C-alpha cells in the first residue's frame, strides 16, 4: 500500500534527521508534496508511524518525532531479505558459484595430472608392481610362455610369491595368484600388464 | 620399439587377409619395403609374432601365417585404454559432462522457481501459516501490541493455540510459544513474518 | 653451503638400503670427502635430517637411521612430486566443498517450494465477500475508523476497489462506497457486517 | 464433455469439507444440473475420482468420500503445481548424479596418483650397468641369440645406444659396441656379463 511505504519513506526521513527527535515536524502541511502523493495518504502514513510509537499525532496540534530508534528498527523490518525473488537470487547465486568452483577446479586438475604424469620420467628403472589377485587365464603360466614383453612392453625384473622376493625370476619362473609381479617399462605398459592379467 | 610397432602392422595385414591365414607371406622379401624399415626391423617384427604363434618362420623356407585369431587377439591388446594420457582424457570428460549437467540443471532450476513463484498468485486468500517455536521478544503480546501489519504486510486470519484453531482472533489476543499463526499477504509477508518471530 | 646435497644422498641411500635401519651412518668428515663438501656442510644435512626424525643422534653413538618413510617424503621435496601433496589437498578440498554446496542448494529449494506452495488446511479460511452498494456514515472512512473486529467479528483481508484487488490493504485503507469487502469470521460476523454497512 | 468441472469442483469440495471424509456425496442428477452438465458428464467425473480412490462406491451406498489427500493431488494437475512435481524429480536426480560424479572423478584421480607415482620398494632393483666397448662375437646380435639369463642369470632392461636410452627394448634388440647394457640380477649375474662380452 503506498501509505505505508510513505510511512516507509517518512521514517528515513526521521532516521536521517531531517525530521529531528522531538521536534514537531516542521513541514506537516506539505508533508504530502515531499512525497508526491496526496494529503489523505501521508495522514494514513503517518498513523503508521504513531501505532509503531515513532510519532505522536494530535489533530490540530502537529505530529511530533518521539523515536528515532523506533524508525530504525521499523526500517530494518524492510531491509531484511525477503520474498520469492530474492530467495531465487540466492540459489542462483549457489549456481554461479559452483560454475566457478567447478572452472577453478578444471585447471587444478589439469595441472596436478600433467605434472603427476611426470613423476617416473627420470626413474625408468623404478619398477611397478602388480598383485595377481584375480583370476585370469594368464596364471599357472611360465614367464617364457607368457610373452609378456610382447604383449604389454613391459619387462618383469622381479617377483614375490609365497613371501620370498625373487630378482630376476627368468623364464621358467611360473607365476600363482597372489604373487606380485614387478617391472620396468613406461605407463602404457602399466595399463597393458593390468589389463592381461584382468 | 619399432620393431615391435611393425609387428601389429604385419598383424594388421593379417587381420585384413592381405596376408591370408595358411600361406607363406608371398611378399617376404620385400615385406620391409612394405613398411618403410630395413630388412633386420622386419626380421624381429616375424620373430615377435612367432613368438605369438601368430606366424612360423624358417631360414631359407619362408614365413607362414599360422593363427589370425591370434593376431586379432594381439591387436586388442593395443586397442584398449592405456597409459596416463588416455586416463587424463578420461578424468577431462568426467570434467567436461559435470560442466554440462551443472548448466542443464541452472536452466531447470530457473524455470522451477519461477513458476513455483506463480503458485499462490491466483490463491490470494490462501494463508500461509508459522509456527513460533522460537524464543522472541515478540511471544506474550497481543496482536494489537505486535502491529503485524506495519512491520510485515501480513494479515492474522488465525490462530492455534493449545490445540483450538481461533479464526478472526482479533486484537486481544495474545501469542504464544507453541502457537501457530495463520495470515494473507504476499510472499513478503511471509519473509517478514519469519523475521519478526525468529 | 650445499647441505641438500648431502641429505638428498644420505636419504636415498637410507631408501636404497645402504644405510640399514636402526644402524650408525658414516662420520661427519667421511660424508664431507664422499659428497666434496665442508664437513660443515654435512654437519648442517644431519641436523636437518635430524630435526626431520629420520636420524637420531639422541643414543650419543653416532647417527643411528630411524625412518626410511620419512626419508621419502624429504625426497619428494626434489622430485616430480614435490607440491602434488598440497595440490591434491586443493583438489580435495574443492570437492568436498561442491558436494555440501550441491546440499546447500537443495536445502534452499526446498524452503522456497515449502513457502510458495498452499498449505490447504481444513479451517473456513475462504473470506466472506460484500459489495457496499449502499449509502452509509461508515463508507468513505479508514478501516480503523470503523473498528470493525469490535462492532462485527470479523477480520478484513481485501479490499477491491474500481477493479483492483488490494489484499492486505492494512488498517487505514478507505473503504469507499462500490468496494468489495473480504473478511474472515463466521456467519454472526457477516451478518453484523451486512447490517454495520447498512444493507 | 466437460467432466474435469464435475471432477474439479467436487475435489475443491473434498478438501474444502463441504464433502465430509466418509459421507455420501450428492445424486449423479444432482451434480449434475449443479454443475450444468449432462448426467453422463458427472458420471464420467466420479468414475475419475474413484480410480483415484478419492472417492469409493464399494460399500453400494452412493458415493463415500475416502481421501482428501488425493484430491488435493488431484488439483494440483490443473494448478500452477502442475509438473513441479516431476521438475524436482528432475533435479533431484541431477543433484544425486553429480554428487555421484564427483566421487567418480576423485576414483578415478587415485587411481592416476597410484599408477604415476614412485612405489620405492627396499629389494635391489637398481640395474647394473656395463659399457660393452670390446670386441665380441656376441656383439651386433639379437639379444634373444645370447639366452642371456640362461648363460649369466641377468635380466637386461634396457639398452643405452649413440645416446638414446632404450628402456624395455625387448627380446630382439641388437646389442651392439658402444651400448651401455642394463640388467638387475645379483653380483654374480655382473660378472658372468663381463665375461660373456669380453670385458
Amino acid at each position: 500500500m503506498r501509505y505505508q511505504k510513505v510511512a516507509i519513506g517518512i521514517a528515513q526521513r526521521i532516521v536521517d534527521g531531517k525530521f529531528p527527535l522531538g521536534q514537531k515536524i516542521k513541514s506537516r502541511s506539505t508533508l504530502a508534496s515531499y512525497f508526491n502523493v496526496s494529503p489523505e495518504t501521508a495522514r494514513k502514513a503517518i498513523n503508521v508511524l504513531a501505532d509503531l510509537d515513532i510519532v505522536s499525532v494530535r489533530q490540530g496540534s502537529g505530529v511530533i518525532v518521539i523515536s528515532r530508534d523506533k524508525a530504525i528498527e521499523y526500517l530494518e523490518k524492510f531491509e531484511a531479505t525477503a520474498g520469492l525473488k530474492e530467495m531465487k537470487q540466492d540459489i542462483q547465486r549457489s549456481l554461479l558459484k559452483q560454475k566457478q568452483e567447478l572452472d577453478a577446479m578444471n585447471k587444478m586438475m589439469d595441472t596436478f595430472l600433467s605434472q603427476a604424469s611426470l613423476i617416473r620420467k627420470k626413474f625408468p628403472f623404478e619398477p611397478f608392481e602388480l598383485l595377481l589377485d584375480h583370476d585370469s587365464a594368464n596364471l599357472n603360466k611360465s614367464l617364457a610362455d607368457l610373452n609378456l614383453w610382447h604383449q604389454t612392453g613391459a619387462t618383469v625384473v622381479a617377483l614375490k610369491s609365497k613371501g620370498e622376493l625373487l630378482l630376476s625370476p627368468g623364464p621358467y619362473a611360473t607365476v600363482r595368484k597372489g604373487d606380485i609381479l614387478y617391472f620396468v617399462g613406461d605407463d602404457f605398459a602399466f595399463s597393458r600388464m593390468k589389463n592381461l592379467f584382468d
